[PDB]
């Protein structure tokens, strides 16, 4: 109950936080080819690491193997984009994927349609910057994005846990009532624009095959025998 | 003020659009045939209903758009879910034109849109979602579609009523901040099956226009 308090449950994601992953561009100018190359590379490693990450969530371990998956499946590319767009918070007009790895808007150019993706993770930083939004509240939100990717038991109370969590952050900064109600509410809605960010990146990264299985699942989980 | 606000919200409200379903058995066509035509026709009441919330014909003509543009998926969807509310297991397009989770399936691909649909009707239902916080919501998704002064002071207002709303059920603190929470954590499934719904729709030409509107803002001369 307790390793599920506000103040214990942002130690734990205090900790929880993956290691920074490094990596460097390449020879020649930015091509679309290597451009991506570097962001994949760059994305599957943070995403091993994604999954520690997940593990060290007080009681994610405790969920169905099933629903672990489920989360993470439906979730990773928007916690990739906030991962990016805190880090990127205090230096606007520029994508910080790593230390060696900082582009601003225009080098996207190299990866023929990315642009907008780059401006809707840029204008989606500048909101959490005007916000000023603080690292406790981000660690919040991060966790947040991994339970709410998909709609028991167990999970809405983890869930519930890691937004009364959230709460109590934003409650010892003084600001009156009204303006902390404001402030959730803020910091919630843009979690719409980062669900849409993940969305249009997914559709952009699909276009550059496998058995329909979601008929089978419904009929599996109906039948009770999904893991 | 937020009194004031959900009383526009409330008569502001789009008529209810009647449509019948076809003689023969649904085909993947007359099904997409009988949506389409009812959404169009919402669409049409919608302009009106978002020039009725309080400041918006203010916002420079091309917020506006802009704000429609961006937003009217989710809008539909959402009025869609309001009105399934109270019916499980059912999407309640229209009095005449009820559809089942199966009946989807004349359209091939919709299936996990309404699967989508109908479980985040069920998250409002088990919310027990109030008809001015569902005021509140709509014009809270028109509103947060994109990303101004005018534009988050609007935001913010019916944010402020929405909180307002909650505010007037009783809950201890601790619980109106919650319901807040889910409310608007449920916000990211709606602006999800809008992306979803956009997809497939889309699946069954013209020039890229991106660049050249950055330059014309950034010149100034957008509107
Ligand atoms: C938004 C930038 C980005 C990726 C990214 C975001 C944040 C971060 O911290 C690191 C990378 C990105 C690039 C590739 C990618 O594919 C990995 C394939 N794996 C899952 C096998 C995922 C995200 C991207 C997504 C779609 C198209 C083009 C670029
Ligand atoms: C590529 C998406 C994915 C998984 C996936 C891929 C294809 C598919 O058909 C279904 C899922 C994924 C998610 C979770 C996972 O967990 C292993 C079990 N627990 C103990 C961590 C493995 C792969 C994932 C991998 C790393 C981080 C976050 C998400
Ligand atoms: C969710 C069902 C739906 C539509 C709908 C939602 C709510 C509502 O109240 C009425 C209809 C839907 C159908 C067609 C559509 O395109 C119309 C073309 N216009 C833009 C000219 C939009 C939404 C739909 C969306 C994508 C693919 C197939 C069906
Ligand atoms: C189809 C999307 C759209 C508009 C649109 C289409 C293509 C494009 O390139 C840009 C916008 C749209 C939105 C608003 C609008 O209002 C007119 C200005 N005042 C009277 C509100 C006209 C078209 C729309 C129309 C009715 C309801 C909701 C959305």
């Amino acid at each position: 109950l307790d390793a599920l308090s506000p103040e214990q449950l942002v130690l734990t994601l205090l900790e929880a936080e993956p290691p920074h992953v490094l990596i460097s561009r390449p020879s020649a100018p930015f091509t679309e080819a290597s451009m991506m190359m570097s962001l994949t590379k760059l994305a599957d490693k943070e995403l091993v690491h994604m999954i520690s990450w997940a593990k060290k969530i007080p009681g994610f371990v405790e969920l169905s193997l099933f629903d672990q998956v489920r989360l993470l499946e439906s979730s990773w590319m928007e916690v990739l984009m906030m991962g990016l767009m805190w880090r990127s918070i205090d230096h606007p007009g520029k994508l910080i994927f790593a230390p060696d790895l900082v582009l601003d808007r225009d080098e996207g150019k190299s990866v023929e349609g990315i642009l907008e993706i780059f401006d809707m993770l840029l204008a989606t930083t500048s909101r959490f910057r005007e916000l000023k939004l603080q690292h406790k509240e981000y660690l919040c939100v991060k966790a947040m994005i991994l339970l709410n990717s998909s709609m028991s038991r167990k999970l809405a109370h983890l869930l519930n846990a890691v937004t009364d969590a959230l709460v109590w952050v934003i409650a010892k900064s003084g600001i009156s009532s009204q303006q902390q109600s404001m402030r959730l509410a803020n910091l919630l809605m843009l979690l719409s624009h980062v669900r849409h960010a993940s969305n249009k990146g997914m559709e952009h990264l699909l276009n550059m095959n496998v058995v329909p299985v979601y008929d089978l699942l419904l009929e599996m989980l109906n039948a009770h025998v999904l893991r």
